[PDB]
C-alpha cells in the first residue's frame, strides 16, 4: 500500500471542526506503525481536548460484532445462513421464506423502526434515550410496517435486521449478547477499551461527548453522550476505542474470528451502491485509487465512525468525529480512508 498521509489526514480533521465536529481524530496501524491524530474537543463546555485514546460509542459497527458471533456459531453448527429465521424464532417475523443471510445482508425487507423514531433528530433522541426496550418491542415496532421488498430481492438497510441479530443469538446460546461479545471477541482479542453496558448510560472511562446537530440549520448542539441505546442494541450499543476498533477489523480480515468458510460467506457482496457493498454485517468501500477496505461506520446520536481494514488486515483506519446529523461532517470524515489507503495523491 501507498505510505498513509498526515497531512491529508490532518486537513480532513480540520475540515470537519470547520464544518461543525467539535472533535474529530483518526489512528492508522500501519503494519505495526502507527498514526495517530487529533483536532477539537471532547468536552465542548469544558474544553478538554479530544484525543485517540478516549471511548467513545461506535454505533452500527455493533453490527459486524454481532455478525461475527452469528458466524461462529454457524461454525459451532447451531445456525444455517439459508435456513428460514422463524425456524428459530417462531412467529417472529411477517414472512416465514425472510432467512438469516437475508437479515445479516439487509435483504430481508424489514421496515427500519428508526424510521418513525428519528425522523426528527433531538425529539427522537429525547424520546429514547432513557427508554429501556425488548428485543420484542422493537420488532414490533418494525412490524407496523409492511416489508419492503420481496425476501433477499434487493438491499434496505434496516436496524431491525440486527435486532433479529441479537435475538438469535440470545435465543440460541441461552446468554446475553453482552456475555456472547465478551467472551468470543473482547475477552482473545484483549479489547480493553471495548465494552456493552446496556442498559447503562455511562461511558466507562476517559471518553468523548457526543453532540447531535440539530435538523435546524444554526441550532445549538446537544450533549447526547449518556443513553441506553437501547433503542439499537445489538444493532448498535457497543462503546470502544480506535486502537481496538483497529485491533478487532484486523482480526476479522486477517482470518482470526471464524473459520475460512464462514468468512467467505461474510464477503460475499451485495451491492449498495457503484463503490459499496454489503455482505454479511461487513461494509465494502471502494477508494479512488483502486483499493477496497472492509469494515463499517456508525452514526449513533453524537458520533459519526469509521473502522476500516484492508483484505489482509494489515492495515487498519478508525475514525470519529463527536457530532452526527451532520452529512459534512460525515462526507468528510470518509476521506480519512482514502488519506490513510490511498496516500498522497
Ligand atoms: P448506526 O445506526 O450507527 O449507523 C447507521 C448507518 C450506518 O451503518 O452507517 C446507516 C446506514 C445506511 C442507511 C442508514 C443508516
Amino acid at each position: 500500500l501507498p505510505a498513509p498521509d498526515d497531512t491529508g489526514l490532518q486537513a480532513v480533521l480540520h475540515t470537519a471542526l470547520s464544518q461543525g465536529a467539535p472533535g474529530a481524530m483518526v489512528r492508522v496501524d500501519d503494519n505495526g506503525t502507527i498514526h495517530q491524530l487529533s483536532e477539537g474537543v471532547a468536552d465542548r463546555a469544558t474544553g478538554r481536548a479530544i484525543t485517540t485514546t478516549d471511548r467513545f460509542r461506535v454505533g452500527s459497527v455493533t453490527k459486524s460484532f454481532s455478525a461475527v458471533v452469528l458466524l461462529q456459531l454457524v461454525d459451532e453448527g447451531k445456525l444455517d445462513l439459508d435456513a428460514s429465521v422463524n425456524t428459530y424464532l417462531p412467529g417472529l417475523l411477517p414472512d416465514d421464506r425472510i432467512t438469516v443471510r437475508q437479515v445479516m445482508s439487509h435483504r430481508s425487507g424489514l421496515y427500519d423502526y428508526t424510521n418513525d423514531m428519528f425522523a426528527q433528530t433531538v425529539p427522537g433522541f429525547e424520546s429514547v434515550r432513557n427508554k429501556v426496550f425488548s428485543y420484542q418491542d422493537l420488532i414490533t415496532l418494525s412490524l407496523k410496517h409492511g416489508v419492503t421488498n420481496a425476501p433477499g430481492a434487493a438491499y434496505s438497510y434496516s436496524n431491525t435486521n440486527f435486532v433479529v441479530a441479537g435475538m438469535l443469538i440470545e435465543k440460541l446460546t441461552g446468554h446475553s449478547v453482552a456475555t456472547e461479545y465478551q467472551n468470543r471477541i473482547f475477552t482473545p482479542l484483549n479489547l480493553t477499551d471495548t465494552f456493552y453496558v446496556h442498559p447503562d448510560t455511562v461511558i466507562p472511562g476517559t471518553h468523548a461527548n457526543g453532540y447531535l446537530t440539530p435538523d435546524e440549520a444554526g441550532g445549538a448542539l446537544v450533549d447526547s453522550t449518556e443513553q441506553t441505546v437501547s433503542w439499537a442494541q445489538s444493532a448498535g450499543a457497543v462503546i470502544s476505542s480506535t486502537q481496538d476498533l483497529d485491533t478487532f477489523f484486523s482480526a476479522l480480515m486477517s482470518g482470526q474470528l471464524m473459520s475460512a468458510a464462514q468468512l467467505a460467506q461474510m464477503q460475499q457482496w451485495t451491492t449498495v451502491n457503484s463503490t459499496q457493498g454489503y455482505g454479511l454485517g461487513l461494509r465494502r468501500r471502494d477508494l479512488s485509487c483502486g483499493i477496497s477496505v472492509y469494515g463499517h461506520t456508525g452514526t449513533v446520536q453524537g458520533y459519526y465512525t469509521y473502522a476500516f481494514a484492508s483484505k489482509d488486515g494489515k492495515r487498519s483506519v478508525t475514525a470519529l468525529a463527536n457530532t452526527s446529523n451532520n452529512v459534512n461532517v460525515l462526507n468528510t470524515m470518509a476521506r480519512t480512508l482514502e488519506s490513510a489507503f490511498c496516500g498522497k495523491p
